[PDB]
């Protein structure tokens, strides 16, 4: 019996490396559709965006 | 403080949202770039990821 | 041992941020890809979806 306003941090922390797993995965396709380009990075010219967990 | 801990969780919930309808969007729009492929999750060769709720 | 909270809300916001980063350049990455069709959600023929301010 914890939890007082960590329990809408406990779903956040979910949906987050949820959506991470679709953002990078999206990032996979991205890249792989973009591989003449060396990639969405390259291909955008910028700087590579990257996950930290 | 207290009062700011609920507004960072009311703010992140609403980044959180608005970014998964972004994400969600865009892969919505690899889904379509791969259609042909069945899917930028298949076209991935990949276990497919989800974001539901 | 004390305020994981707090500490955990500063983590969660700077997740969120390092994931609106790919996201948005994924973005990118997919307007770039439909310029012709005028961008990813036009592409889609979709409302365009935005992260946040
Ligand atoms: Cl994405």
């Amino acid at each position: 019996n914890i939890d007082t306003m960590a329990k809408a941090l406990t779903t956040m922390q979910e949906q987050i490396d949820s959506l991470a797993a679709v953002v990078l995965q999206n990032r996979r396709g991205l890249d792989m559709l973009t591989a003449a380009q060396g990639g969405i990075c390259l291909a955008l010219d910028e700087k590579c965006c990257f996950w930290v967990n």
